[PDB]
């Protein structure tokens, strides 16, 4: 049906840190939710380890090549089995990491990117895109606040 990524980056499409989140954004937290509640989620393992536990109303399938290690969530051992264990459904969310969003990036009609404003040490980094295949459909910036130390916008790209 259709794949969509979703993912947060900061400066040099910096996505990850020591398997970690390197900023704390939580009006960009509630924006993944929004987009992914009720849709599969696919993960790579490393991802899985950091969110720490399943995410909730959502089906969560993992990436990884060596057995589950958990029944509550969904292991898969390749990509193809990964968007087959979804099931017919209107949209299907790849959540990353690095080598997840890498593999499935060819194959998305969408991408929900949040820009953070954040100089951040990197380990994990979002792929390198090419612009000319991509349309922006929606953009909303936001400043810091005193919740978000970071100002940061959100964007949904559509394959051309
Ligand atoms: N800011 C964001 O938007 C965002 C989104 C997600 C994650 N992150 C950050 O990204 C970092 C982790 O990303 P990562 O690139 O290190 O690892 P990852 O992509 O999350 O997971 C990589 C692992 O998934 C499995 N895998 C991936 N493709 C596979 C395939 N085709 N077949 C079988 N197994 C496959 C392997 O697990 P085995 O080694 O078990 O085979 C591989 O080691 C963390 O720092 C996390 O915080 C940030
Ligand atoms: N835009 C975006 N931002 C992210 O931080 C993000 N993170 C991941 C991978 N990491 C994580 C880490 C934590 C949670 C998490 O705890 N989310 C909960 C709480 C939502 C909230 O705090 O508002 C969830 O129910 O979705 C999700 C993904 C994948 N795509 C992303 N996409």
């Amino acid at each position: 049906h259709m794949i969509s990524l979703i993912a947060a980056l900061a400066v040099d499409r910096v996505i990850g840190m020591e398997n970690a989140m390197p900023w704390n954004l939580p009006a960009d937290l509630a924006w993944f939710k929004r987009n992914t509640l009720n849709k599969p989620v696919i993960m790579g393992r490393h991802t899985w380890e950091s969110i720490g536990r399943p995410l909730p109303g959502r089906k969560n399938i993992i990436l990884s090549s060596q057995p589950g290690t958990d029944d509550r969530v969904t292991w898969v051992k390749s990509v193809d089995e990964a968007i087959a264990a979804c099931g017919d459904v209107p949209e299907i969310m790849v959540i990353g990491g690095g080598r997840v969003y890498e593999q499935f990036l060819p194959k998305a009609q969408k991408l929900y990117l949040t820009h953070i404003d954040a100089e951040v040490e990197g380990d994990t980094h979002f792929p390198d895109y090419e612009p000319d295949d991509w349309e922006s459909v929606f953009s909303e910036f936001h400043d810091a606040d005193a919740q978000n130390s970071h100002s940061y916008c959100f964007e949904i790209l559509e394959r051309r």
